[PDB]
RNA sequence: AAUUUCUACUGUUUGUAGAUCUGAUG
């Protein structure tokens, strides 16, 4: 009853896609007229027109450029030296930021209000590059193209003359070239952006004449390019607009690439014969299927192989690391995370260091903070190979992490570099087509390729997007042009990927056009004649009936008596109400009999917002009555069933454009007789087509699929009355060829038995007739992709609202429930149902879920027993690369079902579904679940409750097709997706998995034993350290105050008690090499190491005895028993084990173990995960309790706050 | 191991339960 007034809110259009089976004699006159074989070369000679176009883009980019004439480069030359101050960082680079924009505003001036280039540009346009003028070929690319009249040019372009909107969607992307704005795709970013901080840089090396030594060989370099190749073109500023087009730039880096170049000069001149000159950088070039198995066995024997790809430029360069200075080799911040975790120990520890030596001149005194941003994001990149820390206060101590690129390439090359073994199995035999084994000799070639990315991120360290000036040209001046090469394998692995892992069949279908351009796109009408598709229906079935070029005249005069009559459609529509309404009021004595100077002129100055900055009763009057008698008039929007309101009930001209958008579509059905129908069709005058889904078929029984229950709500009976569906013109017709054979899919024949697959059922069943793997695939079909909206009629909008109409009908609700999803770490996901006292009504996993409900039997399907059987599926070394994407392809179709379970979820208790913060709350461990594929869980989940339907409900539910329910904002904002969509909250998952659920207890203090030092002073903070006798567990006393990391929060005192067992968490040695899970005895082994080491505890207390001890075991070990202490969430080696076991007690002094016992409480350690999530959720349930004016409420959530609210519940 | 298409299937002897966009190189 909360979602009760949350249907018909705003429209949503969505495309429903069916096949067509040929009914009746119309496959044969389909195949006579050869419709299919025109559009099949139709669309195969699309690759070759797309192919020119793209031809005729090059060459009308190098005519455009050249005619720029940009004036700032001395300007630029100035601000951008020297390379603007990286420790300062703010307030000039903003302003070259200004100044790239203000040079890049030139590259897309000279075609745009400039004339020379015509700014219509009278060509991206794809309308008139097709038979314009008779020829349009003259000033364009068709005078290179003629050929004096080329074979196979020129026939090629003869079919895409009326069809020239197959081009609509390849000119979006080709008009992002021309693009004024700075994203990467454009043309003025390769010049300005890549080439212009490139062609500056590699001046400047150039340009020390007299500043190096280099005054005296200077001039031997231009007397042997005097020659050729003059490096006057690339010696001075004035000197870059040469090479603004694709012809300049191509001489350019002949110049620096060499074949003799100028970078072969001063190495062999300067460097072979102390002090070794620098190479300059080569400049950017500015603007696939792999489908056959000959192309990419030929393509990775020469395009990766030693012919093309050398690897022995990185094995002499990095062999020789050491010589280079570490001070001028540079690390980015992006690649600290990456460096460390390849070389030198774990994920965290370059930030652990580098803010480990950064904090030291920030001290935190008033506490708003403006110190501790400042000095994050600004020093954290040491930006040099780092001397590992000096760590002299004994930070686990290690060997150097500097040597480590000089040892890559020197761990033992026959190991390292693996292609010098794996080049003897090689060879091109005469093949035209394999089919993928699970395992061939084709395994070696993956691994081939496993080392080829591996090769591509140990330079993708070096990323080093700089811009910067001391750093080691001598190092980056060859890593320039190596790491530019070296960087394209992962576009070269990605498409092995696509092929190698490949299904047996095939998904490419071409649009068939039947000879009409405009085919479908618009339904019937009086332009039926245009678009040749009609529906009919024979009172089971829908029918799509295709008129012919020949006969075009046989629905004028029906025979409209019979019994057994096929009905039709009849589709009456106006189109853009508020649009097409003036698109009448421009005639001069048409419709504008009473045309009045005063009424036109209104119209003119104050037409828009329905008035000039007034709201008048009177120009609202006369322009309605003026549109409503003239309605009538002419005869194309007369015979519509417009019943009007009167002028003096609504003066809006919002509300008379409302009323006139459910009435202006009228679909009706007229019949005609079918034995008129069904002997035209064996003549091959009309073609017709059955609109077939899997739920049309006369075997089926089930409940119906979910587009069909839309697609027959667009001609049931009460869409007389108010239409809530509508059917949408331009519909395509595609065709999928047979890309299958009957005997390759392996078939289970009559008579044999087969085994279930799900371990819960051992059944078998005989089934007597043949069953075909990929029996769609194995005959080609039609299809026809019908596009539908929602909600026509309604006039409403998005967020718009502010979240008002979700807001204020949760305060007018009482007693709302709260659901809150998380991920799990031995769960796929986990669900807790809270109300608001804050107790669980259910908690259960998603490891099973159960909606299986054919006709009232439920089938429960284990999808953890599943991932278990995908987990060892990828274990197989000697297998092929794609069983990685089986599980992906899972975890997308698991999370469909786990959709249905939430919306259910969502009915039953009227609740409010909160998941996590994916914006900042993404920081978390491993998972069983992704974050890139929880991210698409989070958006598929505001997609459904858009429009939300349930299959089972009656119609006079709300819930039904005729009342669908609007729980969330519409996914126009797809990207934006922040703390609330509708009924979901998006909350931050930072501290809520490990907090005791009785008394809200999280560990604000991290024991770490960094330096013995100060280990005197940590336990020296404790209020009290004592042992209990008679209770029989050891007393941390603690006081948040005293330590560091301070809190607002209640409760700064705690009281840290022993237990019994604690199964402690994975941690391992290379000796400890074991099952890595060693369960400590906590109790027992603090009254251990107190009588090993000479030190009484019967004493209260004992906190300041601990002090006097220095073993270097005793604090190290204390430590150890305290990170154990503190740490909430158990984990065993026994997987079915995991728990939450807390030190401190209640008030009423009984410990939370949640093993034993689940009353009302989370029932493991990723239930736990679950109900601070959804407790979460309850706090912003009582913000909008205690919210009087809700307009601005801000439902952020302070990490304090939460905590404070945590335990004072 | 059957589907407009995806996922899990066997879920009355040509099928069952969810989900499903639309246009398109990284």
């Amino acid at each position: 009853m909360l979602f009760q007034d949350f249907t018909h809110l705003y429209p949503l259009s969505k495309t429903v896609r069916f096949e067509l089976k040929p009914i009746g004699k119309t496959l044969e006159h389909i195949h006579a007229k050869n419709f299919l074989n025109q559009d099949e070369t139709m669309a195969d000679m699309y690759q070759k027109v797309k192919a020119i176009l793209d031809d005729y883009h090059r060459d009308f980019i190098a005519d455009m450029m050249g005619e720029v004439k940009l004036t700032k480069l001395a300007e630029f030359y100035d601000v951008y030296l020297k390379f603007r101050k990286n420790p300062k960082d703010d307030g000039l680079q903003k302003q070259l930021k200004d100044l790239q924009a203000v040079l890049r505003k030139e590259i897309v001036k000279p075609i745009g209000n400039g004339g020379k280039y015509k700014a219509g540009y009278d060509r991206l346009f794809g309308a008139k590059l097709f038979k314009d003028g008779k020829e349009l070929g003259d000033l364009a690319k068709f005078v290179i193209a003629q050929e004096g009249e080329s074979s196979p040019k020129l026939a090629h372009l003869a079919h895409f003359e009326k069809f020239s909107t197959y081009f609509t969607g390849f000119h979006d992307n080709r008009k992002n070239m021309y693009s004024d704005e700075d994203k990467h795709t454009a043309i003025a970013y390769r010049l300005i952006h890549e080439n212009l901080p490139r062609f500056i840089d590699n001046l400047q090396i150039l340009a020390t004449i007299k500043q190096k030594h280099s005054a005296l060989y200077d001039q031997i370099i231009n007397e042997l390019t005097a020659s050729g190749l003059d490096v006057s073109l690339a010696s001075h500023l004035d000197g870059y607009h040469k090479l603004l087009t694709q012809e300049g730039i191509t001489a350019y880096n002949t110049l620096l690439g060499g074949i003799q170049g100028i970078n072969e000069l001063i190495n062999s001149h300067h460097n072979q014969h102390s002090e070794r000159i620098a190479k300059l950088r080569p400049l950017h070039k500015q603007i696939s299927k792999f489908a056959d198995d000959s192309e990419v066995c030929q393509a990775v024997n020469e395009f990766y192989r030693h012919y093309a790809d050398v690897f022995a430029k990185v094995q002499s360069l990095f062999d020789g690391f050491d010589d280079y200075q570490k001070d001028g080799i540079y690390v980015e911040y992006k690649n600290l995370n990456e460096l460390s975790k390849q070389a030198f120990g774990d994920f965290a520890l370059l930030g652990r260091v580098l803010d480990g030596y950064y904090v030291d001149v920030v001290n935190p005194e008033f506490n708003a903070s403006l110190e501790q941003a400042i000095e994050h994001y600004t020093a954290r990149h040491d930006d040099e190979s780092v001397q590992a820390g000096k760590l002299g206060q004994y930070f686990k101590h290690g060997l150097a992490g500097v040597d480590n690129p000089i040892q890559k390439i020197h761990n033992n090359h026959s190991t390292i570099k693996g292609f010098l073994e794996r080049e003897r199995p090689a060879g091109e035999r005469a093949l035209p087509k394999i089919k993928s084994d699970k395992s061939p000799e084709i395994r070696q070639l993956k691994e081939l390729l496993d080392n080829a990315l591996n090769v591509a991120h140990f330079a993708k360290l070096l990323t080093t997007k700089t811009t910067l000036h001391n750093q080691d040209g001598n190092f980056y001046g060859e890593f320039g042009a190596l790491y530019d090469e070296l960087a394209k394998i992962a576009t070269l692995y990605n498409k092995v990927r696509d092929y190698l892992s490949q299904k047996p069949f095939s998904t490419e279908k071409y649009k068939l056009n039947f000879g009409n351009p405009t085919l479908l796109n618009g339904w019937d009408l009086n332009k039926e004649k245009d678009n040749f598709g009609v529906i009919l229906q024979k009172d089971g079935c829908y029918y799509l009936a295709l008129l012919d070029k020949a006969h075009k005249k046989v629905f004028d005069n029906a025979p409209n008596t019979g019994k057994s009559v096929y009905q039709k459609m009849i589709y009456k529509l106006l189109p853009g109400p508020n649009k097409m309404l003036p698109k009448v009021f421009f005639a001069k004595s048409n419709l504008d009999y009473y045309n009045p100077s005063a009424e036109l002129l209104d119209k003119y100055a104050q037409g828009t917002h329905k008035k000039g900055d007034n709201f008048n009763l009177k120009d609202c009057h006369a322009l309605i009555d003026f549109f409503k008698a003239g309605i009538n008039k002419h005869p194309e929007w007369q015979h519509f069933g417009f019943k009007f309101s009167p002028t003096s009930s609504y003066q809006d001209l919002s509300d008379f454009y409302r009323e006139v958008e459910p009435q202006g579509y009228q679909v009706k059905f007229v019949d005609i007789n079918a034995d008129y129908i069904n002997e035209l069709v064996e003549q091959g005058q009309l073609y017709l087509f059955q609109i077939y889904n899997k739920d049309f078929s006369p075997k089926a029984h089930g409940k119906p699929n979910l587009h069909t229950l839309y697609f027959k709500a667009l001609f049931s009976e009460d869409n007389l009355v108010n239409p809530i569906y509508k059917l949408n013109g331009e519909a395509e017709i595609f065709y999928r060829k047979a890309s299958l054979d009957m005997n390759e899919t392996t078939i289970h024949r009559a008579g044999e038995v087969l085994e279930n697959k799900n371990p819960d059922n051992p059944k078998k069943r005989q089934f007597v007739y043949d069953i075909i793997k990929d029996k769609r695939y194995t005959q080609d079909k039609f299809m026809l992709h019908v596009p539908i909206t929602m909600n026509f009629g309604v006039q409403g909008m998005t967020i718009k609202e502010f979240n008002k109409k979700v807001n204020q009908s949760i305060q007018q609700y009482d007693e709302v429930n709260v659901i809150g999803i998380d991920r799990g770490e031995r769960h796929l996901l986990y669900l807790t149902v809270i109300n608001s006292k804050g107790e669980i009504l259910e908690q259960r996993s998603l490891n099973d879920i159960t909606t299986a409900s054919a006709n009232g039997t439920q089938m429960t399907t284990p999808y953890h027993k599943i991932l278990d059987k995908r987990e060892i599926e990828r274990l197989n070394a000697r297998v092929g690369w794609g069983e990685i994407e089986t599980i992906k392809e899972l975890k997308s179709g698991y999370l469909s079902h786990v959709v249905h379970q939430i919306s259910q979820l969502m009915l039953k208790y009227n609740a409010i579904v909160v998941l996590e913060d994916l914006n900042f709350g993404f920081k978390r461990g491993c998972f069983k679940v992704e974050k890139q594929i929880y991210q698409n869980f989070e958006n598929a989940l505001i997609k459904k409750l858009n429009h939300l339907v349930l299959k089972d409900k009656a119609d006079d539910e709300i819930g039904s097709y005729k009342n669908a329910l609007q729980l969330t904002n519409n996914f126009t904002d797809l990207k934006s997706i922040g703390k609330q969509t509708g009924f979901l909250f998006y909350v931050p998952a930072w501290n809520t998995s490990k907090i005791d659920p009785e008394t809200g207890f999280v560990d604000l203090l991290k024991p770490r034993y960094e330096n013995i030092a100060q280990s005197q002073a940590f336990f020296g903070k404790f209020d009290k350290i004592c042992y209990n006798a008679d209770r029989g567990y050891f007393e941390f006393h603690i006081d948040y105050a005293k330590f560091n990391d301070k809190a607002k929060n209640s409760r700064q005192i705690w009281k840290i008690c022993s237990h019994g067992d604690k199964r402690y968490v994975y941690d391992k040695t290379a000796n400890q090499n074991k099952g890595a899970t060693i369960g400590v005895n906590v109790n027992d082994e603090l009254k251990s190491l107190f009588t090993r080491y000479h030190i009484n505890d019967k004493q209260p207390n004992l906190v300041m005895d601990i002090c006097q001890n220095n073993d270097k075991e005793f604090h190290k070990s204390l430590m150890y028993l305290l990170k154990t202490l503190l740490a909430l969430r158990y984990s065993n080696a026994s997987s079915d084990e995991d728990f939450i076991l807390s030190p401190v007690a209640n008030d009423e002094g009984v410990f939370f173990n949640s093993a034993l016992a689940d009353d009302t409480q989370p029932q493991n350690a990723d239930a736990n995960g679950a109900y601070h999530i959804a407790l979460k959720g309850l706090w912003l349930l009582n913000e909008l309790k205690n919210s009087d004016d809700l307009n601005k409420v801000k439902l952020a959530i302070d990490n304090q706050t939460w905590l404070n609210f945590a335990q004072n519940r």
